[PDB]
């Protein structure tokens, strides 16, 4: 019985930020309670993870202040180097909402419909031919209404946005034949820097995505 | 009382491009044979029209044989040399079928919601303070079954992607609140070269047009629908 | 009798600022008091425009401030969306004098300079074969004694170099084997912000211009 | 207790799992059991957890004009910041910097691994975490086939003469950066059937090698004792 | 006296092409045949020369097949490597010609200009104050009529547009405030490939363009002279 | 027998920088006092000298202050501009340590490397076919101890860096099959500004450089 490959693409809240204070520096979530580890652990030995979460990371954009922070400069390349998958996860977007990104919601849906495209015309060649899997997009919670001073700066109407992200990703996703699932609908931003999450809302988070999974592939 | 101003954004549909064999060389419509003129003449005096129709134009990808064919490439500054506006209309996508630009249907969607985006982010500055205009997104008809030779070649698996961008382009504007309309619904691709209009598909188009526009710019109208 | 087609390509002068304290928010001058109308008013019925004038347009150079305001990168397109065209006006440089563009006169000229160039080689392309139409290049007034302070610290050094293009115009004009005209002789930066025109300089220039443009089509 | 030690490896096909065939393409990846990567896990144990990341087509430095997602140096930074913190990098590319159309000298593509190697020495570039950077085993590939797939061999001209130099420059390199070296060509060779990919049976010899380095360089208070 | 610093920048007629066949590969020049060298000798030990020739090389434009020819991409860095310099002469233009660059003269004559205009706003720093120099523009001569069967495909139309160098060069350096010869008033492209100088070129050349670097920088002695 | 000859290729150090107070507006040294002069009269007529030095000149990176600094840049051309040659001698890495670059030492070797390459793959064309020269690349001596207060701020950590150069520039050298000369073996940075040299200086590299480049090409 063939063990299934999902790769989850994701940000800060993928890699496992741990939230303190101040909000920097930060350590990584012991892997027993990032949010990624405990989907594999629900989801069992029929499964396999690949995992790629990258602090600062956005959908489609160029951070000025740090040219590695573009998921679509990235995914191409992990795409087909993860070959073959049977899922596709992101859940990306708390970093789009940053003030200097100067993002609406439709354009990072937009951002995050420009990622499942490419997961869509994955691999660009004829060196290999599997399919291209199919996609799940997350959408990510509402940001904290208190954010570390250090951060709020740079979070302005950031909420707001983050708050439409589910309709819109929503949107997106059935656009493209895809799936979606609203981060929001089960969790929430309970870090104290505001932005990132505690142990106890991976858990949840996790164990709510796996069943998500086991609907799509069985 | 204020006269309505509309902004048609297009390719070569919209610049009007004569269909003739062989493909090229073409020559422009004349004026009284353009779809957005016949648009124009069936919307009447409360209405104003700014054309820009460029042969050859996409929605948002660069074309690697000549460097001027993107929308998104021109479409901001377009937007704020003619403020303010009452509407966007854009009328992208059958070049985006090309074969060698290798894009999806959704993909192409992704390129008219860049556009829709743009328009919706309109002015980017504090120079004006007028609100950004509406947009209405058209979809084109389904491209010809048979397409002159010379250009079939780049037109290789156009047909499919031309059929599936309504469906598509109809999901982007909803997501964008804003709206759509499928130029298939009322012509088709006539034109002898597989690609471009006669001109009486440009008037059937720019009449079926105008009343779609009247629905969204007039309230009444615009209520009526609902009831 | 062939209607003669004349594009006008120009910044904010032509798009219909009207000056005002403070220098913005603006709104556009109403069509009647904008020069291009009343230079079409006074060519008659055997004449056509097609007008574009955008707010900070440049002649070839890029605002670090915003990615639209480059002449250049767009005048290709909108010679190829507007053929076949008679003649093209070109009224451009007030906003080459900016104080962070750092361009000289003889600068300045040069990209009036590529943009004549661009009108001459215009459609790059077999599918249309209309011939190119010719250039009037018109250098603008000089730029007022005294700016609104919000925009003087933009506008340093801006006046002298204003005051330097007509002559190098001419000469770049000249080069290029098309017309030019001297928008000073006629018209001076009269707006309460020392930029923009009142619907008075707009009717000065317009008939002036309609003068000219005679000359060279009949 | 002892904290498990966290290896990248960073490679192309080779690294992927290109399983040889003909014609040369398309390929299917070689079942896990039989990856190189793979077995570098089994034979270093439980004290070891890898993370594996092999793109084919993947070059050290360099746009492939083919395909714009292939260099190396677009992608690591991302990719180290994504997996910090880690105990070591290892890369192993080169083979793909041979190929015709990309015209590099050996020298050239030893600067190529060199840029990579630098990116890891100034890993992370920010505030929001402080580990400090891992060291690097840079890992030249063995020499090319003599005999190359048809379909593209047109692409390899001149390619195996570079693949046999690449050991001595990135040797030299990797001392200057005062990092680690391995040949892979040492105890292996390309044996696949279109003479650029890896067999399973040379996967297995290179996977074991290379874990015995990895050893030297992760334990060395172990290292240090077993040699006297 | 303060010695005179003269700076030429040029392609590789002034790196010293020797025409040959087949048209490459070639040797350069020996120094005693160069035109910068004759160039140097009719000037006297008033002047010193800097020379900077490069095979290939355009006014201000990208060659797809070498990165390296763009003369505006170097030359900002040559100025400042070399002040203070009391002239500038560029003899540029033609490898513009080049059918591939698809360049017009009036476009070229803007490619120069371009060159012109960063002498004048040479170096661009407080590090020195020397003032920035003065610019001669030397148009070449025209193409030869018979160019090596190699290299004819790559200068199709390039003799018509050689022709019309000299007026477009002399109005571009005229607008900028500075000074221009005609190379083909004096000479022709006279070597066996239709495109390179002989050494008998190269000295008619040399001895033409110092009469008027010294016209330019003894300026009052010129005058005295005019009688 | 050939006349040998040699390009020097470098920074403000090789254009002849005189050392003042304060560190800006400099002159350039007379040619009699240029460490590439005394380089010239030691070899004797045997040998000529090409010589290329810009101020602010880098080995392989953009100074996102000037556009014009970049060796990597300017090489190849120069290189073609100048063939033959019989020794191209690179004195380059005392601009690569200003704080802003943030560069390595072994970053800085590879910018070297870089520059080698360029002159080991030297004119990339059939036009001509002579060799390609061996390279000297020579590294500079430690910055002073105390830098000009203006100047400074932009040499934080660099005099470190530029203490580890030579060590890297060695092995750099070495991996490319060519030659090294360490300039901090003979001299040092005595210029009353903490960064170039007097003519006392110049007069002892020019004189040691000579002795290496004789034992080089007999």
């Amino acid at each position: 019985d063939k063990i299934k490959r999902v790769f989850v693409f994701g940000d800060s809240l993928t890699w496992g930020w741990t939230p303190v204070a101040p909000i920097v520096p930060t350590t990584r979530h012991p892997h027993a309670d990032r949010w990624t580890t405990v989907l594999g652990e629900n989801l069992g030995d029929g499964y396999e993870l690949v995992v790629d979460g990258l602090s600062g990371r956005t959908t489609n954009i160029d951070d000025p202040n740090d040219p590695k922070l573009n998921g679509a400069d990235y995914l191409p390349a992990a795409l087909a180097a993860h070959e073959p998958l049977d899922l596709v996860i992101i859940l990306l977007g708390t970093n789009d909402t940053k003030t200097y990104l100067n993002r609406t919601p439709f354009e990072i849906g937009l951002g995050a419909g420009a990622l499942i495209n490419m997961v869509q015309k994955s691999p660009g060649w004829d060196w290999t031919d599997y399919p291209p899997p199919p996609v799940l997009l997350i959408s990510p919670p509402p940001l904290g209404e208190t954010i570390d001073p250090l951060a709020a700066p740079i979070f302005v109407d950031g909420l707001a946005k983050s708050e439409a992200l589910p309709g819109v990703y929503k949107a997106i996703a059935e656009a493209a034949g895809e799936s979606f699932f609203d981060a929001g609908s089960v969790v929430s931003t309970d870090g104290v820097d505001g932005i990132h999450f505690t142990a106890e809302t991976n858990r949840t988070l996790g164990a709510a995505v796996a069943q998500k999974v086991k609907t799509l592939l069985q």
